[PDB]
């Protein structure tokens, strides 16, 4: 429920077995939703890199 457990909600689908390919179609930048997701993209990506430090 809280974003403190699943910060990546839409980008999650962009994860291929632990591989987050955020760089896909940022063209959405031409819109607010795109400007937003794109802002959460580069960020949602580092969210996965954090799991690599736990193990």
């Amino acid at each position: 429920k809280n974003e403190d457990q699943e910060m990546c909600h839409e980008f999650q689908a962009f994860m291929k077995n632990g591989k987050l390919f955020c760089p896909q179609d940022k063209k959405f930048f031409q819109s607010l939703d795109g400007i937003m997701f794109i802002n959460k993209c580069a960020t949602c990506k580092m969210i996965l890199e954090k799991e690599a430090k736990s193990q």
